[PDB]
């Protein structure tokens, strides 16, 4: 318990004499406006500040803001600038802290470099009362914990009009965004499960999967290794083909079109929603540009320029940034190589002959993810330092610029193994005659038995479950408690309670996870349905986890008022527009959908497909290995062996040309590229069409603000 | 000579008794505001109106508009709403006519259905003085004719600040737009001529043109006709190949990229320019929506609804519109067919044996253009009537909706023969074995000897010269003089002079020609450079022709104030965005650029190309015609004949497969589609990049309006 103030202060009680020389000069400028009283307690002393009344409408009339009025037509109170209330207890704690903070920034000798220098350690508003606790006189924060930030309440709606009142429009605007995103994930998950279960129903009705699961063919493939791998039968790995038909179903194409159109209609819905939320709170968006002070090393450098009394260096460090992006790109694939090459050629030295091929893939991906989790912090640090070097003008430019430079890095290292698996996996190996030897010592890399699509789906699967759901939430809960143990192992007053809390670190690491997750929703659902489902399961946990992090474990933000999410809308629209071309390439060049359609329409010799797998397998002759690249010990799976088969669209060896590129390769390639053109153009046009149709401003808000303006006129004239 | 009034009136002097019963009830409502006097002269009587002073600041204060002030910092006078002048002769004639016209619309019993009923025939402001003439006391219109609307002055700049003062911001804004477009055409024409002359320099240095112009091959082609055409030699038509290399030069690809980027930078330049023109005239764009009265059959239908006291029918008539678009599309190709089939199989009955093949093409295109010129008016009329049926709410909705429905029609019938020539010409004929017989009586259509690109370039050429430059300007001058002869063959006072002038008919037919011409600039310069040149030559003539049409042959517009061109910006951005994909298809599928690159990189057997024309020609055997489709009288050009050649990428007849589709067809097709993907994506990204880079608001205007706002504050507080 105490009396009723606004903003605290945290000095460091015992150079030092200049610390006290500035520590008693600033508040002398603070005497004229705000009545301060300093308190002396156990650990480190603090400074207290209570606002005085008659300067508060000086600041409330200094800036234009809307406050509640007395008149109400149609069951709803109007708002104008500042008049007609007269309560002396109607200024909420949030707005009081806003005004007091404006005085905290305005007067100079603000707290930018005064706080950033070392004399002051923390400047922050306090909260009313306490969550849970005992015998509390109806706290707002207790109410908010009891209705919003509990795991037991995840079905009831977001109380957005209260969280705006207690945290401000920025923090309120975030949870509104996450609410609309999770609400839009419901039909995505329903349609995802319907398409996947349509996949599950008709697995054993198709032709091309039966052709592999059939016995009595005795068809043999080439060993896919340099020295030590043997011949393998087609019907051996047939579960992977069964799951392949579970994933590259002809309903998934329709699901991809549905997802592009889904992302577009989500953009429309959210524009409309923040428009009505800009109605309900603050309508005149004309904040005065160049309002705050400049960034202090720009004033320092500017002072150096005035001592001396650059359009080369910003572009120079932008090129530095692009360099870092390029070797980030190659670094991801480097680390993926190291990961798949964690345990190579271990067939011999244990001599147990497991041949399980599971631990190499599983621990490859898991070790890979450990290196990505470890490296992400480094990239964040390079973003902060580089943006510090560039010397932006304001705080807004620092926030925006740092946001973009962090996003490119996390995009690159968080997505590049999936680009390597989905596209560039088994493209570049030659015929079984000659192999493409990278580094001139051994082979590049070979695909899975039965298609590289499985490695994409299980890699993508354990990223949607590994890093997103379990790892990130477990550290997101786990870190602040451990910082609490660190800060401990080295009747209580209010600010002494709030000092033990952790300081607040912006909204960028909390939007960031959601932009990357949105990238997982829209960029790779051409080859993997039911991804939204995983996004929804992560999302329900994320909203309440973040809410409990606000109410429980953090001190209060200072309630910066803004009217849109900002740069994140451009990032969402960019990613959602990039999704179309990458879905076209995933469908055509990966999904094995084009060769089946071409075989149905050009080499059928009947109505349907049969002998498709007979058609793809390019017969080879085992006499033509390059003196050592033969299988080292042939398995003798049957009596003998004469010819191995492989899938590359090449002519048989007995023809007058052997081991060249056939007609069918160019036919399939032409059909693939034609699909890319048609898909990209039609889906760009549809995704534009649902922008042109849906009204970007809502009607009810336009007519209601028009009626409010008219009634404001006819009420004002009297 | 007369006294000084604002707005005229034209009644029809002798049902009739109701005409006079309303003719003396409206002006009784006009007595209260504006002092009218009626005059009685020779032909038909008129009514005169002079404004009275003290109601003019009632209307000038009724609406907010900016007028000149007394203070001037930095050599330029400020503007605010209405004060501080006090001249009683400072209201220009344009603004006086604006206010008087607002009273003409406001009071009701406005002149919408009062003028549209039949009692009033014309309501219009008059002009001061007269152009040229004799002894005129420094007319504004004489000045404007002497500086702007004369053919002798086409090099000196547009006097935009005077034409705005005399005609208003709409008509001024148009000539600003045409000024910026013609100014942007200068480097387009320079680079066009440089690329074309680079084509002209190195004609006789290449390989594939020499291969056709070479003698001593004795290579013979198949006759390309059903019954009566003979074998023709390759070296016969070699001028057409010479011009083909003049057009599909590898510099034209660079010119196509340059044109897409040119269109984008033109958009940026014009956004910036109308922004500063919105600075110089009127800055607060907040015109009150729903300001004027509704459209009178919507009030009539609304009255019928109120007698009765539809979201199906508007969409029904939209589908009607789409139907009209579809048979417009097929109608263009129908009329093109009739045109090329004007004189078919005339080799026999004259028996002169000219074999000139010129008159069929030339008169085909000319007859085609006559039908398009004749049909365009019909499509315009269907646009007006259909838009009349749809019953829009306002005048603005009628203007916009009619604009769009006119544009789709003129787009379709004005472009469809060029789509037929550039794309679908010789694609769909089979091998010389079997032909694709449309209508089951005779062959479809065959390409030119030496490529269908020539027919595209000469058709496109005589549209850029035929319909654009000569036909349209000749009728645009020719029509109003003939209407003057018609109106004649059935000391003078001012309104009696202005009555002989022709009424003004909006800006839509004058923007329309320029949007279609812009379509000719950006949509087909992949296969035809130096098109801008023709656009520039048309454009210089067009600006002065239109200007002389405003000053000389038309009565005055009523000066509607607007702040942008409107729908035409969306139409320009749409066409300029459609240009990229159509340039990709013109380069790949028409320009014969891909097969030369593929032959250079895959079948070279050396460094360079030689025997390219040897490679393309698919040898055929003349024994395999279908019993009558043989050449009827073989020409006996040599001793005998055994095999004819043709260009379709098919295997020779002596192989184990004959007359099927070879490997090389799929190879070339795959390369073509790959070029479409790469070109479309990279040019979309560049055309976006020059939007992201260039600041869409100018800096000087932003800082200058900020300084104007600050100085307005510190001048207002005193
Ligand atoms: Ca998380
Ligand atoms: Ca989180
Ligand atoms: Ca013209
Ligand atoms: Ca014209």
């Amino acid at each position: 318990m105490d009396y009723h103030e606004d903003d605290k202060r945290f000095r460091r009680e015992e150079l030092c004499r200049e610390a006290e020389f500035l520590k008693l000069k600033m508040p002398t400028k603070k005497v004229y406006h705000i009545s301060e009283t300093r308190g002396l307690l156990k650990t480190i002393n603090s400074v207290l500040q209570k606002i005085t009344d008659p300067i508060q409408p000086k600041v409330a009339e200094h800036r234009p803001q809307t406050t509640k009025r007395l008149s109400y037509p149609f069951s709803r109170e109007k708002q104008h600038l500042f008049d007609l209330t007269d309560r002396d207890s109607f200024f909420d704690s949030k707005t009081r802290s806003t005004i007091v903070y404006e005085i905290l920034k305005r007067t100079t000798c603000g707290i930018t470099s005064l706080l950033a220098n070392g004399v002051y350690s923390a400047a922050y508003p306090l909260h009313d009362g306490d969550y849970e606790g005992d015998n509390v006189e109806f706290n707002d924060r207790k109410l908010l914990y009891e209705e919003w930030a509990s795991y037991g309440v995840f079905y009831k709606y977001q109380p957005i009009d209260l969280v705006r009142k207690y945290f401000g429009e920025k923090v309120g605007l975030y949870f509104a965004w996450l609410g609309a995103y999770t609400q839009m994930l419901i039909p995505a998950s329903i349609v995802g499960v319907i398409v996947f279960l349509y996949g599950c129903a008709t697995v054993d009705e198709n032709i091309p999967s039966m052709e592999m699961c059939d016995q009595r063919y005795n068809i043999t493939m080439c060993p896919l290794c340099d020295k030590t791998c043997s011949y393998w039968k087609m019907s051996s790995a047939c579960a992977t083909a069964r799951a392949s038909h579970l994933f590259d179903n002809p309903a998934t194409v329709f699901f991809s079109v549905f997802m592009a159109l889904w992302a577009a209609t989500f953009m429309e819905h959210w524009k409309r929603k923040q428009m009505r939320l800009n109605y309900r709170w603050d309508l005149t968006g004309f904040e005065e540009e160049e309002e705050a002070v400049k960034d202090h090393p720009r004033a320092e450098y500017e002072a150096r320029v005035l001592e001396k009394s650059p359009a080369y260096f910003t572009n120079l460090v932008s090129i530095i940034f692009m360099i870092a992006v390029t070797f980030a790109i190659v670094l991801g694939v480097i680390i993926y190589r190291i990961s798949t090459a964690a345990a190579l050629a271990m067939n011999s030295s244990p001599s147990v002959r497991s041949n399980i091929r599971v631990t190499v893939t599983a621990t490859a991906v898991i070790i890979n993810l450990v290196v990505i989790i470890l490296l992400d912090e480094v990239y964040g640090c390079i973003a902060r330092w580089l943006t510090k070097i560039e010397v932006p003008k304001t705080e807004k430019s620092f926030e925006e610029r740092l946001t973009f430079k962090a996003f490119l890095l996390k995009f690159v290292n968080s997505y590049t193994p999936i680009f390597y698996v989905a596209f560039f996996k088994g493209r570049f190996v030659g015929r079984p005659g000659d192999y493409v030897y990278i580094f001139r010592s051994f082979r590049m890399e070979e695909c899975a038995p039965g298609g590289c699509l499985m490695e994409l789906c299980i890699q993508l699967s354990i990223i949607m479950l590994g890093k997103q759901l379990i790892q990130n939430n477990l550290f997101e809960i786990g870190i602040p408690k451990m910082k609490k143990f660190i800060r401990y192992l080295k009747r209580k007053q209010r600010y002494e309670v709030d000092f033990n809390l952790e300081p607040f670190a912006g909204l960028t690491p909390e939007y960031m996870e959601m932009i990357i997750q949105f990238g997982f929703v829209t960029l790779f659902v051409a080859s993997f349905p039911l991804a939204p489902l995983f996004a929804l399961l992560n999302n329900i946990i994320e909203i309440r986890l973040d809410a409990k992090k606000f109410v429980t474990e953090l001190r209060r933000p200072v309630a910066i008022r803004a009217k849109d999410i900002g740069i994140w809308y451009n990032i969402l629209r960019g990613v959602g527009k990039l999704a179309v071309i990458i879905n076209a390439f995933v469908i055509s060049f990966t999904s094995d959908f084009i060769p089946r359609l071409v075989y149905l329409y050009m080499y059928s010799q009947n109505g349907t497909m049969h002998g498709f797998v007979n058609h793809t397998l390019s017969s080879f002759n085992v006499s033509d290995f390059q003196n050592g690249t033969a299988p080292n010990d042939p398995l003798d799976l049957g009596y003998e062996v004469q010819i191995c088969r492989y899938k590359d669209y090449r002519e048989p060896p007995w023809s007058e040309h052997k081991y060249d590129i056939s007609k069918d390769f160019w036919a399939v390639l032409a059909a693939r590229l034609a699909f890319v053109i048609v898909f990209q153009n039609l889906v760009m046009f549809m995704s534009d069409f649902v922008d042109w149709v849906i009204p970007d401003i809502p009607k009810d808000i336009s007519q209601q603000i028009h009626k409010e303006k008219v009634l404001m006129v006819e009420l004002f004239m009297r």
